[PDB]
């Protein structure tokens, strides 16, 4: 419902689209309308995005397609992914545009790829396309990292998300944001960013530290302690306002 | 014309470099020598660096000398944007190299495209190439956001300027510069930043604010409110110094 | 020998990775396994990365290997690279991966081309190059900078490295650091950073000024004062702690 | 099935093919391994080699995998005509290689999506694809030809099939044949070539005349009247032997 | 004006294809649609399909561009061949067909310009691109013949034209026809086509001899003999009929 | 050695054509003269013209590369084949002309790779390559075929030497030429062309006959009989003269 919902408001736009401006009537034509759900348009969009002739875009939809049938719900996450940052960022008024141009969006889409292949022990698969990603789209995410739906990478360049993250539903992040790692450890190095947490443009969170639901963290912030729930978090180092 | 004076600095180091470089003397003619002015030159160089199968470097060409045709100032702060980038960077010699090899002053030419293209309402098309010159460069600029000539956009990744900006004349931005957008509003939402200004690297200036002819913002500085004219702003949160 | 033992470590992996992962075989054997020495293999890769129609592959190749040839220690340096990231980063547990997918280790090897070129006063090729990695790698590296070996550029994106700059041995930078520049100084503005320093991300340091051996410096960190050796610089601008 | 069977002595091949060449193993894992049936690598390698920026694989493989969901029987097609070059060339031992290699075979698989085109009244699409297939495949082949199953086009190269003809079942065809066109007229003016003919290289064929079943035509050939069954035609002009 | 007219078909055409083929909308408004004039739409054309790394096809059409600006009846007999084509040919029935998807008018037209720029002593350039159009197409026609208009190359896999071969107006010619040399001569070897003439698949016309106006040469025929005017000449060796 | 004349007049002209056009000097400097020697330049051209991704042109390279390394004959071949061209065609009349713009030659030399390596036993990548050249210049040769030097295939579209063929030394063979099979037989089928052999455009040549040394075919000749040592052969079928 919410991913029919979503798919069907896509359909309607990319009609009104392809009779507006006839250079791209056919790129809104292959891309969306020819396609029969969100997972047909999302394989065949990131395929491109992704495409090297280590492994061409014809053949790495069929690995996308792979993952989509044995597991259904990450073409979920992209429809909650698609209604988030619509709602969520002033700029954006149309369903089709996280789909088509926003290359956070692709970013958080195509790591659902590399964690199911890793979780597959396909590693040397999702560390290619770890690379990939991070060449195609300046985002660069660890397949191991738990990511939820409902996530907002916004302008995403520069996020970079270590192995050992974990972010829940409804989060927030702006670029140049990164996750985790202290100088030091191994074995659980990198935060926990709980639901609803708005991330700030710039914003360092770095160890095994907990940022509780709600939180804001500031533009910049360093945050190496624990942010409690609802608190906003601001400074470098951070403190809690 | 400052253009003129430009473009005539920019053949006679052309031929020198074709005479010294066997391997890029081809670029060097095709790019430059065998085109009558600026346009052209500039005309061929973003259509290659934004092409795309939906739309070639040949088609893309067509669209951006419409615009230069029909609003002849682009090219203009193409100029002074060239001028202004050997002027204020010391490893910046050679007039030619920002043309050529400077992706700042890429995307500002390239956004200067799409802001064309938004006023003439190919929104679809604005928004496509928004995508391809964050994806090319590195870059983030909203097509209606209103940036003046003169500016430097210097080592240009991870800069961000949202729908709603201002940027005035002779404006210099480094790396990681975000402009705009407490997460608190639609309409009018993003910063004005007035003449002559230089923003540091990491800077991220948040909100409907001014920033005052020919003040100074400290690297990583978050400025949540006004900066005076002549101010230096620094911190984060900045205050004025 | 570093290089050799590397070598055989990368050899070693390949076999066993082609063995798993069929989709990825032939680019192990074309990459690797088909290649005598470090340097067949990584002249192979970074001239893919870099490739461009104004210079392919196929050429670019030859000009890596001149670079090889006539100057092996760059060759010996990647060996370091790659043992300082497996060692330092915990994500990194194969010797192939840092060969084979971390845009900041090819970002290095890269710019040691570049700085070969400037050498031998070919700065159009230097300068066409300096553009290709800071595209590809979102890593902008001046060809004059000087950089050691064991060097690690951990998540490379957003890195910038000025034209005066010096980067000493055992150096590991993270993405969105910046080396170095203020005002209207020329000649010599750019940091000295020495021996096993760590720059955490987002740091801007910048200036002529010293970073000492194996001192720290804090995520989002501002250094404009010279930081001792062993020291601990943090916060907005740096202080010692 | 006749395609089953053809199928399982692909898949048998390949595995085989693999271990031996592993410049080439992935290749034949994306092409063949991974997929489920003959129509999945068909597909694959028809949409690969008739790619254009106009309409790429991605796309191009839709297309074609839609017309065998409507007539599946084009797959078997396929395998009878794989089957009639392996037993017909004794240069071809493989059942891999007419799917992988053999430009002829390639042909007529293609013209049989543009005929399917034609034939639900997409003849702007169709006439696209007879171009792209004339340009890869040095065949022209007209969508409105009838052909049936169990043919070969031996190295076709020069091959011309005009918009009349018909081809049925076991027919062979070598290089520079052209079937059809004679004078001027209109409304049916190809020849109807029957079951199991053999024309030699060159031999051309005008106007609409009967070339009866189980004829040769010998090499370098004009035919201009009709052919009665089990005959052989040789010379210019062609006479009964 | 026979070019304005043939335009004008074409445009009006394209409006309704347009229309039906969605698939294709873009590539017939970015190739006809979005062009003021025949002369636009086929520099986008034969550039796009000669296009090469070496010389892309943004780059060769100034080239097509320059040769079109100072010999604009080349761009008239572009009109007078696509008329032919869709005169004589009964399978062609649309004036967009030829521009768009005919092989042999695309070569054709493709020679033009190099024989702009033999003319302009510019050989190596007119070789290369000789080369590209006999990859490309097939024919291979070399710069240096001269070519009147309203000539047909129907299916033109096999064309072969020498250095001193003359066509006339009006002339058609199919698949696998060659124009000229013998026995070892320089200097004046290739046939004289006069107008009119109609060149049978296959037929050879060998050495220095007039082909007089308005005869017909047979298919497979090897024609060493001058032909007298509206004669016929069959067989091999030829023979007036 | 005939090689080093050979080189050393492409290069000389390379220089001169260098400094005559310079839309394709960095192509002269590229292709020609930044190598040392012809099998530098050979393997580069040939590369580039097999391209494709299943292995592109910087793996294809070293494949070619050691088998002029193992085999330093197929080298000197090339050069007889450059004189041979240059002789014979009184078109062809600069040293640089074949090894950079025909087909024919292109196709000839990209034989013997595929024949070196159909001998060390890699049956799948002279197939996968057979098909290439065949794709690429419009010529079918198979692998096992055996051809000696001095030969041309002048304007080469159409040729067809199948799996058995025996071609000695100083061959010349126009368009459209095809050698053997007549049918049903395996195991040496196919003619054998000897020392100084001229085949006229159109000729076919079918079964395991002596065509002996210095004959002639004429064109369009079908060939079933041995023709003797001189003798000259024509028509259809053809008769000694």
């Amino acid at each position: 419902s919410l991913t029919l919902d979503v798919w069907q408001h896509i359909r309607q736009e990319a009609k009104e689209l392809a009779e507006n401006e006839p250079m791209l009537a056919s790129f809104f034509h292959s891309t969306i309308l020819k396609h029969q759900n969100l997972g047909g348009a999302l394989s065949y969009l990131l395929a491109n995005k992704l495409a090297n002739p280590i492994m061409p875009a014809i053949s790495l939809r069929e690995i996308i397609e792979e993952a989509y049938q044995s597991n259904p719900s990450i073409i979920d996450c992209a429809a909650c992914d698609i209604q988030a940052v619509r709602h969520r960022d002033p700029a954006v008024e149309l369903w089709s545009t996280p789909l088509l141009y926003l290359k956070g969006f692709h970013a958080i889409q195509s790591y659902r790829i590399t964690h199911y292949l890793w979780n597959q022990n396909r590693k040397s698969l999702a560390l290619y396309l770890q690379n990939q990603i991070s060449v195609a789209f300046d985002v660069d995410i660890h397949p191991a990292a738990k990511i939820g739906h409902g996530i907002m990478f916004d302008h995403a360049t520069g996020i970079v998300v270590g192995e050992t993250s974990v972010i829940e539903n409804d989060v927030s992040i702006l670029q140049g944001v990164t996750l985790g790692g202290t100088g030091k450890e191994s074995g659980d190095r990198h935060p926990k960013v709980r639901e609803g947490v708005m991330i700030g443009a710039g914003a360092k969170i770095l160890g095994n530290i907990e940022v509780g639901k709600y939180a804001k963290i500031g533009a910049n912030s360093v945050v190496l302690n624990p942010v409690p729930e609802y608190a906003t978090a601001a400074g470098v180092p951070a403190r809690i306002v």
